[PDB]
């Protein structure tokens, strides 16, 4: 019993963190086999940042301009190429600690663990969700670029995010490991803003099921609702619409607790209308939306 | 920017987790050098748990009754002894992944990371605090006993907790790595209950400083208070008393933000007597007490491990 925001054990990713230096910029790289992946903005000279021509900047670089450090050992860069917004530095040594891995692109609402790093060194691990506006609400200081988001599939690490940027509101933007940004962001210092964020409705429902599994039932009610009526109410509270796919995904939790999805939807509608009235759900006074249905099943 | 509940990187601890089986019970062990540490209740059946004589049960066991598995390799138990509520199984092989470590006993209010394991396999890592009632509000299913709590100091893992039990309210109890329970708990199936929990006041203040560092300032006020007047108010809201040591430990955050500790205490007093008024601090509608002053400094300064 109990319910915590839980990250994946970070060991398999820590064995991959390296420091990448180019000129005066130092950030983190992900060393997998004989390739170091890192944000391409490491080759930018501050001025370049506004309207960089990355293909042009990269052609002017040599392998000896890139300084890669794995612990107290300098790795030799023997090649460099760019894949979208990620720079790939081929090195002369394959990482002996390379785990079984894959590169996955995730959808909004999906959760993942972040191993925050500075100078190629792991400082902490936390759990995040990809927001509906494609940002993440991370905890990142200057020097954290190249820190990665991942999930673990038994023995396999699925890398889903690499940190590139912090927006003016303090939220963060990044790419998958193929260098494609999540959201309409660009790796340029041009004026950028995240869209208004919304609540991940399917995740809140998953967390209400987690609360029932843990004995918290005060918010339950005798009502049910249509999916259309639920969406009309939820959207006026900045909640994402719930699709039939989300109803289906919540099926196992519904069968486990004996509370139909639309029945739990009517509880969520009531919580949005009344608030908590001094009560908490799983020790929280706000509805939590960073636990997916898969996270709840795994943890409970 | 940003403020998250952050655990220490778990890699140094993952290399130490093993599966310990004795009879029909399987739980986790911590393999350090040539010793595997685990809860001594692994020797118990459902009957023994009611009233166990652990010294008597252990004398009747042989080394071959304990099955230790590190990954897909079976370790040979060549000795067994008990230290308080922890069982120590001497093995024939020293763990090559043994990090620099130490066994430390933490105080209530101190935080640590928990590497939750099942069958000697790490499944998740989370951050928690040792509550003032000596329980932890963890997340543990059956099979998680032997999971450990730790902190990292430079490159040294300080093991501070081993999981043993879940109380009827869903909160958890365990021991340090020398087998001494945190709190008035015992390792027997007998009616047990945690004392009334209180809020870790110094940690709430540390988190209010974290909010100010992140630009959340609405709760700040012009007032200050005496430590005595603050403690009189705080204790009527089930808050732990704030000591001069807590005031001193908050000093670097007070210097960084320009908000004296007793000035922040007057903000906390108002938040208690009046509530948040529909507002949040760091995205939370409740005052968070599981960040120590050291955690806030470490996170708002990027200390690495
Ligand atoms: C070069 O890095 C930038 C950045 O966002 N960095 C950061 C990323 N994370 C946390 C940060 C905390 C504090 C300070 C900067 C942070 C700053 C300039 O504008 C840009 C423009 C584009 C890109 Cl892809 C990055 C960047
Ligand atoms: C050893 O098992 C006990 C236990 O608490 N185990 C658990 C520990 N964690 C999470 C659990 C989740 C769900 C079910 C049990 C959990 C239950 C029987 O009585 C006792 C009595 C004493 C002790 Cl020290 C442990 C125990
Ligand atoms: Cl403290």
């Amino acid at each position: 019993s109990g319910f915590r925001k839980m990250a994946f054990p970070s060991g398999k990713v820590e064995g991959c963190m390296v420091q990448v230096t180019c000129g005066t910029t130092t950030l983190n790289g992900l060393w997998l086999d004989d390739v170091v992946y890192c944000p391409r903005h490491v080759i930018c000279t501050s001025e370049d940042m506004l309207n960089p021509n990355y293909e042009d900047l990269l052609i002017r670089k040599s392998n000896h301009n890139f300084l890669v450090q794995a612990g107290n050992v300098q790795l030799r860069v023997i090649g460099h190429s760019m894949q979208n917004c990620v720079l790939k530095l081929k090195v002369d040594t394959a990482n002996p600690k390379t785990p079984k891995y894959k590169f996955v692109r995730i959808q909004p609402g999906q959760t993942f663990s972040v191993l925050a790093c500075y100078n190629g060194s792991p400082s902490g691990v936390y759990q995040c969700a990809m927001r509906p506006n494609f940002t993440i609400k991370g905890s990142f200081l200057n020097g954290s670029c190249g820190s990665v988001g991942f999930n673990i599939d038994y023995d396999c690490v699925s890398f889903c995010y690499m940190h590139h940027m912090e927006l003016p509101t303090g939220v963060h933007a990044g790419t998958d490991l193929e260098g494609n940004f999540y959201g309409p962001f660009v790796d340029r210092q041009t004026a950028q803003a995240a869209g208004t964020d919304t609540t991940i409705t399917v995740n809140v429902l998953a967390w209400l099921y987690a609360a029932v599994i843990n004995g918290d039932r005060w918010f339950l009610n005798r009502f049910t609702t249509t999916l259309n009526d639920f969406n009309l109410v939820a959207m006026k509270y900045n909640y994402e619409p719930l699709t039939q796919d989300h109803v289906d995904i919540l099926g196992p939790l519904s069968a486990q607790t004996g509370i139909a999805v639309l029945d739990m939807c009517a509880s969520l509608k009531e919580l949005l209308q009344n608030g908590m009235n001094g009560r908490t759900i799983l020790g929280s006074a706000l509805l939590e939306d960073e636990f997916t249905p898969f996270d709840v099943v795994r943890q409970c």
